[PDB]
């Protein structure tokens, strides 16, 4: 059963993205061949952990996302018995060498206020940081760690996606799924 969203998916991301998306799905027990809105909403996540990673200067971020449950968490420890943060509950996406702190990042179609409460709910010294769909975003004690051209240009491409979503008539459906 080959839905229209999945190919939208595998032409608009890149095929590292897309394959990374895969695995993580395969872990959790879920088809990217059904579950297709999910499939599109982990790529984005995925390629939003990247460009944010990109943001920076060089080595400034340590990418936790993208990787195996155990590797990811093998790299949470060797930070936190390297800087002395402790060890948080849940897996975040990235660590920031600069501002010493782990980065849960946040991708949600509804509003951001609404998606920060259940994200925060879901560690006290993790910073969180949601993008929205519609061009918001949210972060913990409004530090939003990247200047604005980096966070704008993630912006951009989340309302691109939008778009492209939208041409074909897959967004409605897309954002009821959330
Ligand atoms: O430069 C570009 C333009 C678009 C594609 N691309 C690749 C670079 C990174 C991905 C990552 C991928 C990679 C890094 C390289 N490694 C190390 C482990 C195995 C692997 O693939 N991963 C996968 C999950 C953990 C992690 O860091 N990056 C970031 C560093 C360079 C790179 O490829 N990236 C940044 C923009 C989106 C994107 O994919
Ligand atoms: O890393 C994550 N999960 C594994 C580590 S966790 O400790 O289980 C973990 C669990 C919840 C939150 C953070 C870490 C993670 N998960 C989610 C949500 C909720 C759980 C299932 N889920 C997804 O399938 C998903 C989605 Cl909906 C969008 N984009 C990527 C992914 Cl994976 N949202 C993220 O923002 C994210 O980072
Ligand atoms: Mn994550
Ligand atoms: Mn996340």
């Amino acid at each position: 059963r080959g839905s229209h969203m999945e190919d939208f998916v595998r032409q608009c991301f890149n095929p590292m993205i897309v394959e990374l998306a895969e695995k993580a799905m395969k872990e959790y027990g879920e088809d990217p061949k059904i579950e297709t809105n999910k499939f599109a909403a982990i790529c984005t996540h995925l390629e939003v952990c990247f460009m944010y990673s990109d943001g920076g200067s060089k080595h400034r971020f340590e990418i936790i996302e993208g990787r195996d449950r155990i590797m990811a968490w093998t790299v949470v420890n060797s930070i936190c018995n390297t800087t002395g943060v402790e060890k948080p509950k849940f897996l975040p996406d990235l660590y920031d060498y600069k501002e010493n702190r782990f980065i849960e990042i946040g991708v949600t179609r509804r509003e951001v206020h609404i998606y920060y409460l259940e994200k925060a709910n879901k560690s006290e010294k993790t910073h969180i940081h949601i993008f929205s769909f519609t061009g918001e975003e949210m972060a913990t004690k409004a530090d939003y760690t990247l200047d604005e051209e980096s966070r704008a240009r993630i912006k951009t491409r989340l309302f691109t996606i939008r778009q492209e979503m939208a041409s074909r008539s897959l967004w409605d459906s897309f954002r009821q799924s959330e």
